[PDB]
């Protein structure tokens, strides 16, 4: 039958979907969520053999172990065991588009397991097996006899094995197809893998059993009273002595309990459901659930007889909360949310798409620690434990059906086709049936990037009808279609419109007010964190705070999807698209996370944490006004620390307890501040510290900060007259200056400082020269490729203009002696194909103090693309252990991504000054720096800099960080000006005008002196 | 034009139509009908079937049609005649002045139904005046109400032709048969004959 | 596979639905709705045998006429030819309510037709068969080979026979089940045929 090439057959013999079950046979174990003896894990060592196609699988395999098989751990993706290569393609399908067929060469994973079954499970009741995740389709046999078939790689498939098992040893055989008609609905931008990659379990239920239960919580107008309603369905023979009790617990206190026999209310002319019952429990003053305070109760559903004998019990955590949209705003418990969200794929660099509790917990903690309160399940239902963790730690969740057909042309070709309505419907309905009792799920999503088709409208309405408690969203077809309750664009910019035909991406501020529009807008994906990115992130947050109906978004995305590979010596390195011989591929576009694959943060995470802070501040005189953006909790685990420093030197500090109600304000008067005895700028820094540990943070955690400049006292103090006058030595070839044991050499043909000595030690490996280019970031490159240039990308604009090929031509180089110093004057032009791109004019003034003051005045032709930077660079001869500067930090920061950095005196090891992006580029800059110290050198001015062992040339010629090698000495780039990095998206120019170097004439000045 | 979906015998009547596992089979009954008949001018309204309660599958399918063909209203009587799956209040056998307040699915007087709180839709009975045997008493009362009330826009009489079948006696002569006449059992006897005309088209 | 007891399989290999087509090769014929030589009727006399369950049908029937069959007119309802009784039930289903299963004694009508196809239809293009109404579900074979399956007794089921036919005589075999999971959706108050 080739069921895997027929969207009309998405399963055979599969049991109905339902919420998480454990069939406890003791109510207290169900209350406490303890492991149940009736739910067994079959995870562990299985037998596996790979075949190139299902036709190649031997019939002997059904009956007995293939000797060629290997023993492997399950769950797993077979690519992570090396059986075949994982493929990274973004939009283009990994197979020829010819639905519903798949390639004849279709990798097939034959897994099998010999295991025991106790006669107690077979003598009575039902034994089923549950495959939480099989990618992409599979046939199942038990003891050589065929059981069934399933599709949808992201929801559990369950089959009744009662009639197939025998007491003692049994053997399962599972044939997993990599490709199937289900693959047409699984074109998400991620690695394409396969296998039994989530848990496999055995569940025993009694013949008379709870087959489903739904929990709803409705409230009065001020949330001071609630009704918990639990609808329970059974399977088995109905008997008048059967009963259901539903009890609700708050910790160890029983809050409410109700019992009834089966028999629901009349529904229509034929009666009601004799096999169901609805229990209603009143709850006074319920503790409400939110991400701020995830209060939970426990609901235990017992199926029993009238005499009291328990048949079985099921249970769930319950969070009392209402989600609704009113008057254009998404409210939670009646208050408008501000979603500090992030999209998160299920990805591990070693295990592929298999998820474990430890990584999930790691992710949740880093998210909360970084001021995130929500997560979107991009783009499929997640492993079941994820929802339990979000319920208990507190994160709002968008649960999303596993439907993405991005690669079709047009994108809605299948979703507007009624023949694909059945397959799509199962991906939506079975997700709702599984997850509808989790309080953390607040919004349902119909999938991702599948255009807008009539099937979406049908499924939108199905959800609305079955579960009115949660809004439904969906971005395809323009982000504001009739299939979504929230305008939920991806990568729409704050102020700039992108009027694409048919599916324009308006500025978000404008979108809200289009004629007739009234819905809330929450971006389903925004600020693409690929490489050195997040430029402009603050612009989104300023808009979300100013516009009520802009209720936030989900950053794209949490974690880079890089995979580990090992080199010749066994050392690991991070790989991306194409690194497994996969082709076609989309190279580094699989790495868009705020964190690297191993969970180390990229510098962009701190920018997100700061802009997503829950306390806002204003200063007026001595007064700091703290405003709380919490909706529900008081600031009961926070104090404000303040510190005043003059140019990095601390002068005063204190701490004050914070007691701010949700949305309230607190005024804090700072004490009178003694005047500083010295020139310099006083800076005030405040930080919000949580003194006590929580379930998600350690004592001392810093959750918010802000700085302000206070008084400045400009220096008017005439230096101090020099003990000596430098000497100028002129030769045909050079101008040399000597002072004490120092010497500087200016080559007269190049017009640059080519060497500097301390004693007899040379300090430069390469001359000090202007630099107008950067090793291109992912955002500068976009989708441009050698094979297919995008002439609009910044890197191609700069290449084409000759920025990377231009050579300095000398126009002037003179030397003069002044009363106490020597002055070198130079002028250079940079040209390409006979056009002058840039003109740099400088003076170097070396005085009796040994300081060399450099003034730079640059002209940039108006018609050349605005340059990446305007600075100087050199390769220093020496290497030093530390870098110390007075400027913004401590982490990497760029003009359009420097809000989180603070002005202070920072000191880091040199390697911390390099950011190891997997695809190397310009990195490590720190802006707003007034003083930089390295070795015996010191540079003073108002500049941006980076310093590392890798030249820009090397960074730009190297595609993987593991292949970089430290060069001799230290490369120093010191910029008077540097372009923004952008990141609203990484496929079209996204640096805002205000961060482009378009002024035409630029001036900067620096002093280089010795320490 | 009405989809071939009727699950009247289920208990409750929407047991299958509220079950998502039956959504695919129901979907094809509706979508394949619209794909076949949507160019006929005579079809002015689509119906989702008959006597199958009101289930979420109906709401999904109602919306599908509204999306694919906005040119025609969609009606469906199941679940009370005025659910979210119908653009027209389309009761069967609701009386002119007399209410029949059955639980869950009352059959109001049609004049009263139009004005229930918040109601604004037109009302056209999907079935009214059951012409079984010597019947049609009270027909005029419907017509007087349809002409007086703008929003009472008529209805479809139940029904056109008796479903009697011909059998032959021992002498070979034909006779009209009804339920149970073929040994069929259980059967509902003469309830299959409700038409304004006899099976041979002779008028009653 | 017992496809007739699985609401997840309502068809196999069926073509998409669409409005009435006739494939005219003359535009003036299309303007006036004249008969089209490309749309042929297969109505008329066919071969038919009745069995009490699909399990009873002999395999020989797929490749050869059953001598015991009768010649009957199609379209027709087999109860009207006296092979079994029509049933008049209003609301109560005519079969036990146990979805999606149906009775094991499930009246099966085995229809077949030997018919000619001209080479011109097979040299180029697509030849499909269209069953406007088959109650309640059926499997179709052509020249002994299985083609597909369909449900919904009141809409046309169409199958591409291009790869199954040959010039000259061909034989269709259609196994029609009286009861199927589609019966659960066909409980109208009328005779059950
Ligand atoms: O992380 C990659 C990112 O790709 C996104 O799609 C990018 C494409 O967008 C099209 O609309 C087109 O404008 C192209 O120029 C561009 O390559 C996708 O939208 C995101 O979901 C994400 O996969
Ligand atoms: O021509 C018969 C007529 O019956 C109608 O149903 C009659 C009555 O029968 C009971 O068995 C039902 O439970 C009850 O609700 C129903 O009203 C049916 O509505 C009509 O469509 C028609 O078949
Ligand atoms: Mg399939
Ligand atoms: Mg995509
Ligand atoms: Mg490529
Ligand atoms: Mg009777
Ligand atoms: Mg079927
Ligand atoms: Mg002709
Ligand atoms: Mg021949
Ligand atoms: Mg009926
Ligand atoms: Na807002
Ligand atoms: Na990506
Ligand atoms: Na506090
Ligand atoms: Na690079
Ligand atoms: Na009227
Ligand atoms: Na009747």
């Amino acid at each position: 039958r080739r069921d895997w090439e027929n969207p009309g057959v998405t399963q055979l013999n599969r049991l109905a979907a339902h919420p998480p079950f454990a069939s406890w046979r003791n109510s207290e174990e169900a209350r406490t969520d303890r492991p149940s003896q009736q739910l067994r894990s079959l995870n562990g060592e299985w037998r596996f053999a790979w075949f190139p196609a299902p036709e190649a699988v031997p019939e002997s395999w059904l009956e007995c172990d293939l000797p060629e098989a290997d023993t492997v751990v399950v769950p797993s993706n077979w690519q992570m065991h090396g059986y075949d290569a994982p493929i990274y393609t973004n939009v283009t399908y990994p197979i020829t588009v010819n639905p519903p067929f798949v390639p004849t060469e279709n990798p097939t994973g034959c897994y099998s397991l010999t295991f025991n079954v106790d006669e107690s499970w077979l003598q009575e009741g039902q034994t089923r097996i549950i495959f939480d995740g099989v990618n992409s389709a599979f046939h199942l046999w038990c003891n050589g006899r065929w059981v069934g078939y399933g599709q949808d790689s992201r929801l559990p498939s369950e089959f009744d094995l009662s009639a197939f098992l025998r007491a003692g040893e049994n053997r399962l055989a599972v044939m997993v197809l990599r490709w199937s008609d289900g693959s047409y609905l699984e074109d998400q931008d991620m690695w394409r893998m396969s296998g039994i990659f989530r848990d496999v379990s055995l569940l025993h239920k009694p013949t008379t059993q709870i087959s489903d239960f739904h929990v709803a919580t409705r409230f009065n107008d001020d949330f001071s009273r609630a009704v918990l309603e639990a609808e329970v369905q059974m399977c088995g023979e109905l008997r008048d002595y059967l009963r259901v009790t539903v009890s609700l617990w708050q910790g160890e206190t029983q809050v409410a309990s109700g019992t009834a026999p089966f028999g629901g209310e009349i529904i229509d002319e034929r009666g009601g459901y004799a096999d169901r019952v609805t229990l209603r429990l009143n709850v006074e003053n319920p503790k409400l659930w939110s991400a701020e305070i995830p209060n939970l109760y426990r609901a235990v559903v017992e199926l029993h007889t009238a005499d009291g004998t328990l048949i079985e019990a099921e249970a769930c955590d319950v969070g009392f909360r209402e989600v609704r949209i009113e008057n254009g705003l998404l409210l939670l418990n009646g208050k408008p949310l501000l979603i500090r969200g992030v999209n998160r794929h299920e990805h591990h660099p070693l295990h592929g798409q298999v998820m474990d509790e430890q990584t999930m917990v790691q992710d949740i903690l880093l998210m909360k620690q970084n001021n995130f309160n929500a997560v979107r399940c991009s783009h499929y239902p997640n492993h079941p434990l994820w929802y339990t963790l979000c319920d208990r730690y507190g994160l709002y969740v968008v649960d999303e059906a596993n439907i993405e057909t991005h690669g079709m042309v047009p994108m809605n070709r299948l979703t507007d086709d009624p023949r694909w309505l059945p397959a799509m419907s199962e991906r939506v309905t079975r997700m709702v049936q599984r997850d509808r009792n989790h309080p953390s799920v607040i919004i349902w999503s119909l999938g991702n990037e599948s255009g807008h088709g009539a099937n979406h409208d049908a499924l939108y309405r199905w959800i609305k009808s079955v579960d009115p408690s949660r809004p439904v969203q969906y971005e395809g077809g323009g982000a504001d279609t009739t299939a979504t309750d929230i305008i939920c664009p991806m990568y729409a910019r704050v102020d700039e419109d992108q009027p694409f035909p048919a599916v324009p991406k308006w500025s978000i501020k404008k979108w809200l007010s289009l004629p007739g529009e009234t819905r809330p807008l929450i971006l389903c994906q925004y600020a693409h964190a690929m490489g050195n990115s997040l430029g402009g992130f603050a612009k989104y947050w300023q808009a979300f705070r100013q516009y009520p109906r802009l209720q936030g978004g989900f950053v794209w995305d949490w974690v880079d999807q890089s995979l580990i590979k090992y080199d010749e010596n066994g050392n690991p390195w991070s790989a991306y698209g194409g690194d497994f011989g996969d082709t076609p591929n989309d190279r580094q576009f699989c790495m868009n996370g705020l964190v690297f694959a191993d969970r180390t943060p990229h510098p962009a995470l701190t920018e997100a944490k700061h802009q997503q802070q829950f306390f806002q501040f204003r200063l007026s005189g001595q007064t700091i006004e703290v405003t709380s953006e919490y909706l529900f909790r008081h600031s009961d685990n926070e104090l404000l620390h303040w510190m005043v420093a003059l140019d990095g030197k601390p002068l005063a500090s204190g701490e004050v307890p914070l007691d701010v109600a949700p949305q309230g304000k607190q005024l804090i008067e700072l004490p009178e501040l003694p005047q500083p005895e010295s020139a310099g700028q006083l800076w005030l820094t405040v930080r919000v510290v949580q003194p006590n540990a929580t379930a998600w943070s350690e004592a001392g955690h810093i959750s918010a900060w802000q700085q302000w400049r206070l008084a400045e006292n400009l220096s008017v103090t005439l230096p101090a007259a020099s003990h000596a006058i430098p000497h100028l030595t002129t030769s045909e070839m050079d101008f040399c200056i000597e002072l004490g044991n120092k010497r500087w050499q200016f080559n007269r043909q190049s017009g640059f400082l080519s060497q500097m000595w301390i004693g007899d030690k040379k300090q430069l490996l390469t001359p000090l020269r202007d630099q107008f280019t950067r090793a291109p970031l992912d955002n500068d490159i976009g989708v441009s490729e050698a094979t297919r240039i995008d002439p609009n990308a910044w890197v191609e604009r700069w290449k084409a203009a000759g920025h990377y090929q231009a050579e300095a031509a000398l126009l002037q180089c003179t030397a003069d002696t002044l009363a106490d110093a020597v002055l070198i004057t130079t002028a250079h032009a940079w040209q390409h194909q006979g056009k002058t791109l840039f003109i740099s004019r400088k003076t170097y003034r070396i005085d009796g103090s040994g300081q060399m003051a450099i003034t730079v005045d640059v002209e940039v032709a108006s018609d050349t693309p605005h340059p990446a930077r305007i600075g100087l660079n050199c390769q220093l001869a020496q290497v030093a252990e530390r870098v110390n500067w007075l400027g913004l930090g401590p982490q990497e920061n760029y003009p359009d991504r420097l809000t989180a950095a603070c002005f202070d005196r920072w000191d880091l090891p040199l390697s911390d000054m390099y950011t190891p992006y997997v695809f190397p580029s310009e990195n490590g800059l720190r802006c707003g720096t007034r003083e930089l110290n390295y070795g015996p050198h010191q540079w003073r001015g108002d500049f941006q800099f980076n310093i590392s062992r890798y030249s820009q040339q090397q960074l730009m010629e190297t595609s993987h960080r593991h292949l970089l090698h430290a060069e001799e000495g230290t490369w120093l780039n010191i910029d008077g000006f540097h372009m923004g990095i952008g990141g609203d998206d990484s496929w079209s120019p996204s640096v805002s005008a205000e961060f482009q170097l378009s002024a035409g004439r630029y001036h900067y000045q620096l002093v280089w002196c010795q320490k």
